[PDB]
């Protein structure tokens, strides 16, 4: 529905050892980045600057990584998704048992299962993220989405919660989303990577609309 | 440009793939035309099958995507694709529409008067069902080593001798996401390519 959709997830996962054994981004290197939110960080589709769907409501550098909570607010984008979801068999199959069907959230969960902070500038919703653990979790309530991630601390969530609170931007079209999906269809290890990110961030231990 | 018809040919069934029997397809057919649609959606007819020839290895088909509306949607979608922008293999000329069609509807699917239509899908359920697109019928037919000169004259005799697409981009978009979650999609398509020897040819196939 044109009620907004929230999306949360890790943009980057932090190296936990004292010697870079994992080759992940150091927490203080990324925190320098953060330190370096007054200007709105746009949320776009697959890095396309004409395809702004909403914005990042909060970014919190936590123990395991840099978590992000964005808001998909664009009526046009949500309408396109509403229209495409009505023609998807995957969506008609429905979520996992206890969850209430939600065609848009479910369409988004399958189409843009990844998050990507990169060429801050913007956060991109894409079919998969390159960095480890960048799975995108959508839901209607921001509280439910943060609760999908076991890594998050009561304090971490309060850290985010404080930020998110204290003319349609989408200038693209369905064709742009159509072209993206075909490219996505040829990304080779997409599902595997998704499944790996899900486990890593622990959404496998929670009920969600994640299609992977 | 794009709104020039695109031909599509491939096997709808392979008689060696472990059910369409050699004997039956041969007599209703081998011894007015089925519409060609997108993923079995009857409101998504993009053209029609022009010829079907029962041959040594399977049931070969040749269809033509004619809908100016469908082709228009595809041309506009094709320029927003990074895969299409990467172009085909060297000698071949960039054909954004043909390449887009190759990417998204890499498979053919015969629905089974004994069949309702032939469907262009992300992958067909029957193996060996790769969809080979191209601007010239002779060129696509020639993509398949299996086909004999005799078979070709057989198919050829079948062509020589209102916009039906009532769907839209939004529909194609719903389709693409379903395709994204079909698990061994690429593997199946790669197997399909080897099976019909399309690997032994240059083509717009993206798998």
């Amino acid at each position: 529905a044109v009620a907004p959709v929230y999306v949360g997830g890790f943009l980057a996962r932090y190296d936990q050892s004292p010697d870079e054994a994992e080759l992940l981004l150091p927490r203080d290197v990324v925190e320098h980045w953060l330190h370096a939110l007054s200007v709105a960080l746009p949320l776009n589709i697959n890095h396309d600057d004409t395809a702004v769907v909403g914005h990042v409501a909060a970014m919190q550098s936590v123990r395991d990584g840099l978590f992000c909570l964005g808001c998909v607010t664009s009526p046009r984008f949500l309408e396109i998704v509403r229209r495409a979801s009505e023609k998807s068999e995957l969506v008609s199959r429905g979520p996992v048992s206890p969850l209430q069907p939600d065609k848009v959230v479910e369409f988004l969960s399958g189409s843009y299962a990844g998050l990507s902070l990169s060429s801050f500038k913007h956060v991109a919703l894409c079919s998969v993220g390159r960095r480890r653990g960048t799975l995108a979790v959508y839901g209607r309530d921001p509280e439910w989405v943060m609760q999908r991630f076991p890594d998050l601390t009561a304090a971490d969530r309060d850290g985010l919660r404080a930020q998110w609170q204290r003319g349609d931007p989408f200038r693209s079209d369905s064709y742009g989303l159509l072209g993206n999906s075909v490219d996505a269809m040829y990304i080779r290890e997409r599902l595997p990577k998704l499944r790996y990110d899900k486990q890593l961030v622990g959404v496998t231990e929670r009920e969600s609309y994640v299609k992977a």
